[PDB]
C-alpha cells in the first residue's frame, strides 16, 4: 500500500520529512526550498519553478514558449504562505484520488520502489557512487542564516509549482557531462513543474460538446490524470528507459504547416490510444533494443559491484536485491544475475503500453483528448479542488451524486459551470502566424490551426537494410498494447522487497547541466497570396464593432468590406438572408430563413450513387477552398474525377524502401538447419510485409489524417461562422424595431438558436462521415498499393534467393529438394491482407475502416466513365486507360466498338490490388446494345463466335464473347482448363426485349460458380469447382476479334469490375441506380428526343400499330407485318411501320431544332400525313369512359384538347411512358390516358371488332397499383429508326 502524509505548510522543519532542501538544479548554492515528504521518496516543493527562466518572463508578454498551447502567465500564483499551503493540500488529495484505484496506486508503488542506480555511465562496473546530483540531493540540517550543516537524502521526485507558463506541466531529468542516466538504463532524480487549478481544455471532433454551439463547448481536464500523465514520465525515467530515439518531426517547408517542437516516441507511447501507431514497428523495435541494451549493462553491473566509495554505510547487498527487484532480472542459485527475456517483456510492455494516460483515463472514468494530435483550447480555472461538492477522491468532477457520472458530465464545460471559471484572455499568449499578402491585407492565424504534416524525416528506413537468415533467426513482433487487467492484478508487478534508507552521504560534486529557456516570438509574419482554408474561414467573420451586416457568395467582396460576410450557401438562401421586411411579417420571415439554414446545412447528406459515392458534401469546397482550388467549379464533379486528394493541402512524399536482400545462412550437411532457415526466411518476410504496412500507417495517421482533422474542423468553425453571422442579422432586423412594434413580434431567441444548432450538428455528422471516408480512401488507394508494390517486388527476389538455395543445398537435401521449393512457392504466392486492427486498438479508427470495408462501393477496382471526350478510370486505383481513334464517345458515357482495327480500348490495369488468390472472387457489369442480325446473313451470325473485351497474362484470364444471339463469358487457369457461362437472348420473338437494345450485364465469379445476371435476374450458373488459379489482371482490350461482318458493331456503357462477388440484392440495386432518369427513352433505351420521327409500339398490343383512317380523322389499329424470308432460325415483326410521329415541346419558342423529353414535360404528340404535319387531339365533352382520339391538321380550336403531359408512372426501370391529358397545365382535372380500345362494328355489310387509337379514364386507376401493370394499354415507347435495326 501507499501511505500519503500530511501536513501543513507552516509546520516545523524536521529533518526528516519536512526540511530545507537545495534542489538539484542550484548547483549547491543560493537558497534552500522548505520541502515536505508526501510518500516515500517523494518530496513537494510549494513554489515556483525558476531554474533557467528570466524573472521578467513570468509576466505575460509579446513573447511565448511553446509554438503550440495557449499560454497562460500569473506571477502571483503561490506568492504567500496561505498559497502555498493550499497547493499541498490540494497535491495532497491529487494523490488520494491516485491510490484510490489500484491502477494508480500501482503507479505511485512503482514509481517510489524504481530507485535510481547508485551512479551512471561514468561510474566504474564495480563501484556504487552516490555522490552524484542524479542520486543524491542535500537537506540543511543547521540552523536558519547559516548552512554549516546539511545531510544527503536519496529521492525519486520532486515536484515543484509552475514555471512562467501555469498550464504547461513538465517532467524533467537530470543530465551530467550531456548525458541522461534516465535515458540509459540507471535512472535518476525526477523534476516536475506542475500546477493543479489551471488545467487543459479539449473537445472531440467526432462528438459534440453537449451540442450546443452558442453554449460553451469542450471538456476540462481532470487534473489528477494530468499529474498521473506526468508520473507516466516520472516513472520511465526512474527506470531509465525514456530513451530518445528516431522523433516524429514536422514539416515546416510550407506556410500552412504547423510548427511545433520534435516529438519521441516515449512521449507518445506515454499517452497511448491511437499515437503509438504512428510510431512505426521498426522504431518500435529499435527503441526497445536500446532499453534492453541497457538493462544488460545494469545486469552486469549488478554481477560486478563491490563496493560503494561514496558511502561506507551503504549495504551492497540490500541493493543488489532491490536493484534486482527494480529490473526484474533473475539469479541462480549462486547469486549470479541475468536478464529474463519473459520477465523483460513483461516489464517493458508494463511501462509503455500499460501506464498510459489513455488506459487509466478509461479504468478512473476520466475523459480526456482523444489524441495527442488535437486542437489545444485555452486551459480553464478549477474554482476549488479542495470542496468535495466539486471535487472528491474517489470521483473526481464526475461525481454521481450530483447526476454528473454520465456522460462525463461534471468534465463538461456547458453542464458543470460552477466548477471552473475562463480565464482572461490578457495573460494569455498564443503563438499566431501572420499571412501577409504582398500589398497589404494581413490575417492573424494560431499556429493551432495549421495543418500538422510530419516530415519524411520522421520514418526510419530499417526495411531497407539486409537480414541474415539462420536456423535461429525468429520473428520479431512489439504489441504496443498491454492488458491492463493483467497489471491490476498482477501479483508481482509490485515490490516486496526492502526499500533502502534515504539518509546519506551528504552530495558534494554539484556537477550538473542546467536547461536555460527563453521566449521567442509571438508572432511570425510571412507573405502569401493564396486564398486558402485560412482566408476563406476569415471571409465569414465580421468585426465586433460592427453590427449589420449582408450576406454574400463573393469571397472578393467580403475580404473587402468588413459589413460584408462570405456564405457558401445558395443563392436564395443569402438574398432570403438579406431581405428586409414589415414587423408584421418579421416572425414569418425569421422562420423562412431558419429553415433555409437547416435545408442548405443538411446537404451534407447529399448522395452520388450514379457516380458509384454514396455521400457526398457538396458546399465543402465553397466553404473552404481547402486543397487544389476545392471553391472553383462543381466540387462534387472534381471529387468524382479525383477522390479524396482533392481535399488535402498537400500530397505527402511517402517513405516506402526497397525491402533489404535477405542472406541465407549456409549448413552443409545439416538438414535441418537448411530447412529451419528457409522457414525462418519465410516467416521474417512475413514480417518485413507486417512492418511496411505499419510504416504506411504511422505515415497516414502523421500526414493524412492530420489534415483531414483539420478539415473538420474548419468545417465546423464555417457552420458556426454561417449561425453566427445569421443570428447577427436577425439580431439587427429585430432591433430596428419600436419596442411597441417588438411587442407585438413573436420571436424565440432560444429557439432559433437550438434550431441552428440542431441543423449543425446533423451536418457535422454527415461532415465526419464523409472526411473520414475519405482519409481511410486515401490509406487505401493512394498508399496501400505503393507498399505493396515495393512487397511483391520484395517476394520476387526472395523467390529466386530461396530456390537458389535449395538448389545449392540440393545434395544436403536429398529427396525433399522438391517439396520445399513448392513449399517456397506457395507461400510467397499467397500475400498478406492489410488489416488495421493488427496496427492499433483504437475504436474510431477500427470503425472507420470496418465502415468502410462494408461500402461494397469501395470493391470497385475499375470504373471507366466519360470525362472531356474520353474514357479514363474513376475506381480511383489509377488504371491507365488508352481509347483509340476508331472509338466513338459522347456524353451519355456510351461507347461504340466498331469493325475497324483502330476501333479499340486498351486498359492497363493497377498490379498492386489485392485481386488474385484464394479462390478467385470478382464482378463485371456494363450495359450493352448489340444490333440485330443482317437477314441476309443470319448463318454467319448465328456461326461466327467474335471476342469483344479480352483480358489474358500468361496465355490465362478472362474474355467475354459473343456468337449472334448469345454472349459468352469465358475463364482459364493458369493450367490451361476452360469453363464457360452464356446468356442466349430468343431471335424468334415477335417483340424482342433484348435485340439492339440496351440492357444490363453482370457477371460474378466465386470459388464455386460463375454465374450471369440479365437487368438484375439470375440468368445463368455454371460450376466452376474445377478451375483453379485465374490470373485476372493482366491488360484488358476492348475490341471486336473474330470473322465478323465489316457492318458489326456494339454499344457499351458504365464498364466497371468489383474485386469480390456482387450480390443479387447488389446488382438489382446497380440496375436501378444506372438506369435511372429524368428523361424518358426511347425503344432502343436512349433518351427520348423533341423534333424525332418515331414509330409507336404499344406494350399491351405488341404487334399492333396505329394507321391513320383512310375515311375518317382516327387512329386505327392494325396488325403488324413480319419476317417474311425461309429462315428457321428468325421471326419478328416490322417495327418501321405505321404513322410516324414526331414529339414537339409546347413552352418556350425556342423553335423546334431538337432536345431531351423530360418527365413531366407538356408536348404535342404530332405525325405525317404526307406533306403536312397533323396533331393528335382529344374532343373535350365525352361522357363515356374512353373515346377514339382526333386526328387531325395543326389547329386550335376550343372544342379540342390538344395539350399532353408526358409521364412515368412505373417506379421501375422501363422504357415505356406514358401519355395523359388534363384540363390544362394548372388544374388537377385529368381527362384520361392514351391508349388502345375494342369496339364492335356491326354494318350492313361487316361484322367485327376492331380497336382504336383512344383515351380512357380508366387506365388513371390502374397505373397506380403495385406492381406496375406493363401490359396496360396505356404504357407506349417511341422507336426511331436505328442502324442496329433492319427489316
Ligand atoms: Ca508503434
Ligand atoms: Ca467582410
Ligand atoms: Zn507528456
Amino acid at each position: 500500500p501507499v501511505t500519503i502524509n500530511n501536513f501543513n505548510y507552516n509546520d516545523p522543519i524536521d529533518n526528516n520529512n519536512i526540511i530545507m532542501m537545495e534542489p538539484p538544479f542550484a548547483r549547491g548554492t543560493g537558497r534552500y526550498y522548505k520541502a515536505f515528504k508526501i510518500t516515500d521518496r517523494i518530496w513537494i516543493i510549494p513554489e515556483r519553478y525558476t531554474f533557467g527562466y528570466k524573472p521578467e518572463d513570468f509576466n505575460k508578454s509579446s513573447g511565448i514558449f511553446n509554438r503550440d498551447v495557449c499560454e497562460y502567465y500569473d506571477p502571483d500564483y503561490l506568492n504567500t504562505n496561505d498559497k502555498k499551503n493550499i497547493f499541498l493540500q490540494t497535491m495532497i488529495k491529487l494523490f488520494n484520488r491516485i491510490k484510490s484505484k489500484p491502477l494508480g496506486e500501482k503507479l505511485l508503488e512503482m514509481i517510489i520502489n524504481g530507485i535510481p542506480y547508485l551512479g551512471d555511465r561514468r561510474v566504474p562496473l564495480e563501484e556504487f557512487n552516490t555522490n552524484i546530483a542524479s542520486v543524491t540531493v542535500n537537506k540543511l540540517i543547521s540552523n536558519p542564516g547559516e548552512v554549516e550543516r546539511k545531510k544527503g537524502i536519496f529521492a525519486n521526485l520532486i515536484i515543484f509549482g509552475p514555471g512562467p507558463v501555469l498550464n504547461e506541466n513538465e517532467t524533467i531529468d537530470i543530465g551530467i557531462q550531456n548525458h541522461f542516466a534516465s535515458r540509459e538504463g540507471f535512472g535518476g532524480i525526477m523534476q516536475m513543474k506542475f500546477c493543479p487549478e489551471y488545467v487543459s481544455v479539449f473537445n472531440n471532433v467526432q462528438e459534440n460538446k453537449g451540442a450546443s454551439i452558442f453554449n460553451r463547448r469542450g471538456y476540462f481536464s481532470d487534473p489528477a490524470l494530468i499529474l498521473m500523465h506526468e508520473l507516466i514520465h516520472v516513472l520511465h525515467g526512474l527506470y531509465g528507459i525514456k530513451v530518445d530515439d528516431l522523433p516524429i518531426v514536422p514539416n515546416e517547408k510550407k506556410f500552412f504547416m504547423q510548427s511545433t517542437d520534435a516529438i519521441q516516441a516515449e512521449e507518445l507511447y506515454t499517452f497511448g490510444g491511437q499515437d503509438p501507431s504512428i510510431i512505426t514497428p521498426s522504431t518500435d523495435k529499435s527503441i526497445y533494443d536500446k532499453v534492453l541494451q541497457n538493462f544488460r549493462g545494469i545486469v552486469d553491473r549488478l554481477n560486478k559491484v563491490l563496493v560503494c566509495i561514496s558511502d561506507p554505510n551503504i549495504n551492497i547487498n540490500i541493493y543488489k536485491n532491490k536493484f534486482k527487484d527494480k529490473y526484474k532480472f533473475v539469479e541462480d542459485s549462486e547469486g549470479k544475475y541475468s536478464i529474463d527475456v519473459e520477465s523483460f517483456d513483461k516489464l517493458y510492455k508494463s511501462l509503455m503500453f500499460g501506464f498510459t494516460e489513455t488506459n487509466i483515463a478509461e479504468n478512473y472514468k476520466i475523459k480526456t483528448r482523444a489524441s495527442y494530435f488535437s486542437d489545444s483550447l485555452p486551459p480553464v480555472k478549477i474554482k476549488n479542488l479542495l470542496d468535495n461538492e466539486i471535487y472528491t477522491i474517489e470521483e473526481g468532477f464526475n461525481i454521481s451524486d450530483k447526476d454528473m457520472e454520465k456522460e462525463y458530465r461534471g468534465q463538461n464545460k456547458a453542464i458543470n459551470k460552477q466548477a471552473y471559471e475562463e480565464i482572461s484572455k490578457e495573460h494569455l499568449a498564443v503563438y499566431k502566424i501572420q499571412m501577409c499578402k504582398s500589398v497589404g491585407i494581413c490575417i492573424d492565424v494560431d499556429n493551432e490551426d495549421l495543418f500538422f504534416i510530419a516530415d519524411k524525416n520522421s520514418f526510419s528506413d530499417d526495411l531497407s537494410k539486409n537480414e541474415r537468415i539462420e536456423y535461429n533467426t525468429q520473428s520479431n513482433y512489439i504489441e504496443n498494447d498491454f492488458p491492463i487487467n493483467e497489471l491490476i492484478l498482477d501479483t508481482d508487478l509490485i515490490s516486496k522487497i526492502e526499500l533502502p534508507s534515504e539518509n546519506t552521504e551528504s552530495l558534494t560534486d554539484f556537477n550538473v547541466d542546467v536547461p536555460v529557456y527563453e521566449k521567442q516570438p509571438a508572432i511570425k509574419k510571412i507573405f502569401t497570396d493564396e486564398n486558402t482554408i485560412f482566408q476563406y474561414l476569415y471571409s465569414q467573420t465580421f468585426p465586433l464593432d460592427i453590427r449589420d451586416i449582408s450576406l454574400t457568395s463573393s469571397f472578393d467582396d467580403a475580404l473587402l468590406f468588413s459589413n460584408k460576410v462570405y456564405s457558401f450557401f445558395s443563392m436564395d438562401y443569402i438574398k432570403t438572408a438579406n431581405k428586409v421586411v414589415e414587423a408584421g411579417l418579421f416572425a414569418g420571415w425569421v422562420k423562412q430563413i431558419v429553415n433555409d439554414f437547416v435545408i442548405e446545412a443538411n446537404k451534407s447528406n447529399t448522395m452520388d450513387k450514379i457516380a458509384d459515392i454514396s455521400l457526398i458534401v457538396p458546399y465543402i469546397g465553397l466553404a473552404l477552398n481547402v486543397g487544389n482550388e476545392t471553391a472553383k467549379g462543381n466540387f462534387e464533379n472534381a471529387f468524382e474525377i479525383a477522390g479524396a486528394s482533392i481535399l488535402l493541402e498537400f500530397i505527402p512524399e511517402l517513405l516506402i524502401p526497397v525491402v533489404g536482400a535477405f542472406l541465407l545462412e549456409s549448413y552443409i550437411d545439416n538438414k535441418n538447419k537448411i530447412i529451419k532457415t528457409i522457414d525462418n526466411a519465410l516467416t521474417k518476410r512475413n514480417e518485413k510485409w507486417s512492418d511496411m504496412y505499419g510504416l504506411i500507417v504511422a505515415q497516414w495517421l502523421s500526414t493524412v489524417n492530420t489534415q483531414f482533422y483539420t478539415i473538420k474542423e474548419g468545417m465546423y468553425k464555417a457552420l458556426n461562422y454561417q449561425a453566427q453571422a445569421l443570428e447577427e442579422i436577425i439580431k439587427y432586423r429585430y432591433n430596428i424595431y419600436s419596442e411597441k412594434e417588438k411587442s407585438n413580434i413573436n420571436i424565440d431567441f432560444n429557439d432559433i438558436n437550438s434550431k441552428l444548432n440542431e441543423g449543425i450538428n446533423q451536418a457535422i455528422d454527415n461532415i465526419n462521415n464523409f472526411i473520414n471516408g475519405c482519409s481511410v480512401s486515401y490509406l487505401m488507394k493512394k498508399m496501400i498499393p505503393l507498399a505493396v508494390e515495393k512487397l511483391l517486388d520484395f517476394d520476387n527476389t526472395l523467390k529466386k534467393n530461396l530456390l537458389n538455395y535449395i538448389d545449392e543445398n540440393k545434395l544436403y537435401l536429398i529427396g525433399s529438394a522438391e517439396y520445399e521449393k513448392s513449399k517456397v512457392n506457395k507461400y510467397l504466392k499467397t500475400i498478406m491482407p492489410f488489416d488495421l486492427s493488427i496496427y492499433t486498438n483504437d475504436t474510431i479508427l477500427i470503425e472507420m475502416f470496418n465502415k468502410y470495408n462494408s461500402e461494397i462501393l469501395n470493391n470497385i477496382i475499375l470504373n471507366l466513365r466519360y470525362k472531356d471526350n474520353n474514357l479514363i478510370d474513376l475506381s480511383g486505383y489509377g488504371a491507365k486507360v488508352e481509347v483509340y481513334d476508331g472509338v466513338e464517345l459522347n456524353d451519355k458515357n456510351q461507347f461504340k466498338l466498331t469493325s475497324s482495327a483502330n476501333s479499340k480500348i486498351r486498359v492497363t490495369q493497377n498490379q498492386n490490388i489485392i485481386f488474385n488468390s484464394v479462390f478467385l472472387d470478382f464482378s463485371v457489369s456494363f450495359w450493352i446494345r448489340i444490333p440485330k442480325y443482317k437477314n441476309d446473313g443470319i448463318q454467319n451470325y448465328i456461326h461466327n463466335e467474335y471476342t469483344i473485351i479480352n483480358c489474358m497474362k500468361n496465355n490465362s484470364g478472362w474474355k467475354i464473347s459473343i456468337r449472334g444471339n448469345r454472349i459468352i463469358w469465358t475463364l482459364i487457369d493458369i493450367n490451361g482448363k476452360t469453363k464457360s457461362v452464356f446468356f442466349e437472348y430468343n431471335i424468334r420473338e415477335d417483340i424482342s426485349e433484348y435485340i439492339n437494345r440496351w440492357f444490363f450485364v453482370t457477371i460474378t465469379n466465386n470459388l464455386n460458380n460463375a454465374k450471369i445476371y440479365i437487368n438484375g435476374k439470375l440468368e445463368s450458373n455454371t460450376d466452376i469447382k474445377d478451375i483453379r488459379e485465374v490470373i485476372a489482371n493482366g491488360e484488358i482490350i476492348f475490341k471486336l476479334d473474330g470473322d465478323i461482318d465489316r457492318t458489326q458493331f456494339i454499344w457499351m456503357k458504365y464498364f466497371s469490375i468489383f474485386n469480390t462477388e456482387l450480390s443479387q440484392s447488389n446488382i438489382e440495386e446497380r440496375y436501378k441506380i444506372q438506369s435511372y432518369s429524368e428523361y424518358l427513352k426511347d425503344f432502343w433505351g436512349n433518351p427520348l428526343m423533341y423534333n424525332k420521327e418515331y414509330y409507336m409500339f404499344n406494350a399491351g398490343n405488341k404487334n399492333s400499330y396505329i394507321k391513320l383512317k383512310k375515311d375518317s380523322p382516327v387512329g386505327e389499329i392494325l396488325t403488324r407485318s413480319k419476317y417474311n424470308q425461309n429462315s428457321k432460325y428468325i421471326n419478328y415483326r416490322d417495327l418501321y411501320i405505321g404513322e410516324k410521329f414526331i414529339i414537339r415541346r409546347k413552352s418556350n419558342s425556342q423553335s423546334i431544332n431538337d432536345d431531351i423529353v423530360r418527365k413531366e414535360d407538356y408536348i404535342y404528340l404530332d405525325f405525317f400525313n404526307l406533306n403536312q404535319e397533323w396533331r393528335v387531339y382529344t374532343y373535350k365533352y365525352f361522357k363515356k369512359e374512353e373515346e377514339k382520339l382526333f386526328l387531325a391538321p395543326i389547329s386550335d380550336s376550343d372544342e379540342f384538347y390538344n395539350t399532353i403531359q408526358i409521364k412515368e408512372y412505373d417506379e421501375q426501370p422501363t422504357y415505356s411512358c406514358q401519355l395523359l391529358f388534363k384540363k390544362d397545365e394548372e388544374s388537377t382535372d385529368e381527362i384520361g390516358l392514351i391508349g388502345i380500345h375494342r369496339f364492335y362494328e356491326s354494318g350492313i355489310v361487316f361484322e367485327e371488332y376492331k380497336d382504336y387509337f383512344c383515351i380512357s379514364k380508366w387506365y388513371l386507376k390502374e397505373v397506380k397499383r403495385k406492381p406496375y401493370n406493363l401490359k396496360l394499354g396505356c404504357n407506349w415507347q417511341f422507336i426511331p429508326k436505328d442502324e442496329g435495326w433492319t427489316e
